[PDB]
């Protein structure tokens, strides 16, 4: 798609090249121009490729000498904005200030430019394909370009500062999202420096249009330079004993306070990897150890008896499933069949058969539990990088699994263990989600989930391509053979399962000692072991250990994210007479109903 502003960029110098005129001012000939306004008028109102002016190419290519002349020839084209779609509204005090040229600007608020020119053109709009956001306003260009004179200049001239954008974002919000946080942090206190004064209507209230404070923006765009410099506005000292210092924080936009408006309810839902970097600042990591120690270890440990038992019990009941002979004459055709169906759809004899009934009416309830609970959570995607993805998936999969055993269990089939098996290995791999939070084995279940999806999934096809060509030279060589005494591929079916059996060694591979096998066999077989059994296996170690190390960190601060993010959890769906809220009432002392944190350090 790029194209378009690609040709029209190259179409723009045409027109530039074509026109004489904008080649003068884009080179900044002073004396040839002259003769063009006045001996062989030339229409001064051009409008190049962009609908823009010839002042604003002179504002491009920084020639304030020549713009001098077009000023004092023509003082209206100040009032114009580029006409095209692509830079909509911009005007040539933009350029101006993008380029830094102070005494173009100054000659600009000389003779009236609009400093609210809400430049909405559409490369202006916070894209991947745009480069940078430096807003819609030129007071928020001088503030991003880092030029204070610009800033104060702008202000001298009446701008606004609490000016949204398209975005509801004011100025500050933009800063955030800048590369530069050394000179931005000064640039933004001095941005506030004309704030509003008032203890109210502050810019740090003004919220996205998304509801984002700069406060809670910092957050989640992981700016630790810019967070850290909001938090002096929030944090309390206490006293200065020696090196102790007791600090206290407003804790106000931070904590979960009412429902989305937590801020590490942002924290966990983005995707940002900086993000995770925020919650070792010195408020948050104190408090979601806090969280983590009480109250958070104690009730996940309750949930994980209540669950890990509740397994036990559907286990209890799916072992002792009901129990009924051949009833049918059919022992012999297809000497291999072997089944043994289970008895009657109704069953109501009630001898100890109504002490594993009750369990089944037990495995019923927490099935729609859970279904009560998670499919109220029909949030589009945020499943399988993130955390509890995978296991609502498997949570909810084993619960609709076993409200089909319900229905299997009556009208249909003779042995549903369709619904029996699924049911039960993810009853119990799902208790692998109670790892989380527990030391040891909580960066090891992420690990697996980061193994799983990355060195596991590039075996595994690799690993269906090679069996597919030897299970079908498998089947080929052993369709002609017998399958009494061998026979390890007697139906293609068996000839993959045999041949995939081989790859992991699992089974002893076909080697009779009387008789004279396919001397194919013999090569196919060898080759098969070359490659398969420690070329492409042994290679899935080596495989897994560089890319383990080089993860053996961002899996523990993936493991401190979503122990940090099952804290966060529980405190919602939870009630209130348990879990109480962190931290001490600002009432009744000598605040006023906010929360604060007591934190103390250590200097040297
Ligand atoms: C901490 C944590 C949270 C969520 C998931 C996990 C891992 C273990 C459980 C899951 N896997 C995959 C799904 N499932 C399965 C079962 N049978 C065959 C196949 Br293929 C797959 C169980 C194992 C996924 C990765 C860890
Ligand atoms: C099969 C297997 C299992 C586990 C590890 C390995 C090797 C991978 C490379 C690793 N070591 C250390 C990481 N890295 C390094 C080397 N020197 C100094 C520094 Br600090 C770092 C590379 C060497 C370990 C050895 C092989
Ligand atoms: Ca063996």
């Amino acid at each position: 798609w790029a194209q378009s502003r690609d040709e029209q960029n190259l179409l723009q110098q045409k027109r530039i090249w074509e026109s004489p005129l904008l080649l003068a001012a884009k080179e900044n000939n002073v004396q040839a121009l002259y003769k063009l306004l006045k001996f062989e008028g030339c229409e001064v109102h051009q409008k190049g490729a962009m609908g823009e002016t010839a002042l604003h190419i002179a504002a491009l290519y920084d020639n304030n000498e020549a713009a001098q002349v077009l000023m004092e020839a023509a003082p209206e084209l100040v009032f114009e904005p580029m006409t095209s779609e692509l830079y909509e509204g911009q005007t040539a005090l933009h350029i101006a200030v993008i380029n830094q040229n102070v005494n173009l600007v100054r000659a600009l608020l000389a003779r009236g430019a609009s400093v609210s020119a809400r430049a909405t053109g559409s490369v202006f709009h916070y894209r991947p394909h745009n480069l940078i956001y430096y807003g819609e306003h030129p007071l928020s260009f001088a503030a991003c370009v880092g030029s204070e004179e610009i800033v104060r200049l702008l202000i001298e001239h009446g701008a606004d500062i609490r000016a949204q954008d398209s975005l509801g974002n004011t100025v500050l919000h933009i800063l955030i999202l800048q590369p530069n946080k050394t000179f931005a942090c000064q640039m933004y206190n001095l941005l506030l420096s004309y704030d509003g004064g008032d203890h109210l209507k502050s810019l740090e209230l003004v919220p996205n249009n998304q509801g984002l404070t700069p406060f809670k923006l910092a957050g989640v765009e992981g700016n630790i330079v810019m967070f850290q410099h909001l938090m002096q506005k929030r944090k309390h000292i206490q006293w200065t004993y020696g090196p102790l210092t007791s600090t206290l924080y407003d804790l106000t936009e931070i904590d979960s306070s009412g429902d989305d408006q937590s801020l590490l309810e942002l924290i966990v839902t983005t995707k940002k990897r900086e993000a995770r970097q925020i919650l070792d600042q010195t408020p948050v990591k104190e408090l979601v150890s806090l969280k983590w120690k009480r109250y958070g270890r104690p009730y996940f440990c309750v949930l994980g008896a209540i669950y890990v038992l509740y397994i036990i019990c559907f286990t209890m009941c799916c072992v002792y499933r009901p129990l009924k002979p051949r009833i049918t004459n059919r022992t012999n055709p297809r000497d291999n069949t072997l089944l043994q169906q289970k008895l009657l759809q109704e069953a109501y004899v009630t001898p100890k058969d109504d002490l594993r009934l009750v369990g089944e009416l037990v495995s019923i309830v927490g099935a729609v539990i859970i279904l009560l609970v998670e499919i109220p959570d029909i949030f589009r995607l945020g499943v399988t990088t993130i955390l509890g993805g995978p296991f609502h998936v498997i949570i909810v999969t084993y619960a609709f699994m076993v409200l089909v055993t319900m229905v299997m269990r009556l009208t249909n089939s003779d042995g549903e263990v369709v619904p029996m098996s699924f049911a039960l290995v993810l009853g119990w791999c799902n208790v692998m989600y109670f790892a989380r939070g527990f030391q040891m084995l909580g960066p090891f279940t992420i690990m697996i989930q980061k193994m799983i999806f990355g060195d596991l999934m590039r075996f595994c096809w690799l690993m269906a391509v090679v069996i597919l060509g030897f299970a079908s030279a498998f089947y080929i060589i052993f369709q002609t053979e017998d399958p009494d005494e061998l026979g390890h591929f007697y139906d293609y079916p068996m000839a993959l399962f045999s041949t995939f059996e081989l790859f992991l060694t699992i089974i002893d591979g076909p080697a009779n000692y009387d008789v004279d096998l396919p001397f194919m066999y013999s090569i196919t077989y060898a080759a098969f072991a070359i490659i398969a059994t420690l070329l492409m296996l042994n290679l899935l170690i080596a495989m897994m250990g560089d890319t383990h190390w080089r993860v053996a960190h961002e899996r523990d601060e993936l493991w401190r994210a979503q122990v940090v993010a099952t804290t966060v959890m529980l405190e919602r769906k939870l009630p209130r007479c348990l879990w109480p809220r962190s931290g001490i009432c600002g009432r009744e002392y000598g605040l006023g109903d906010r929360w604060f944190l007591r934190v103390e350090d250590r200097q040297d």
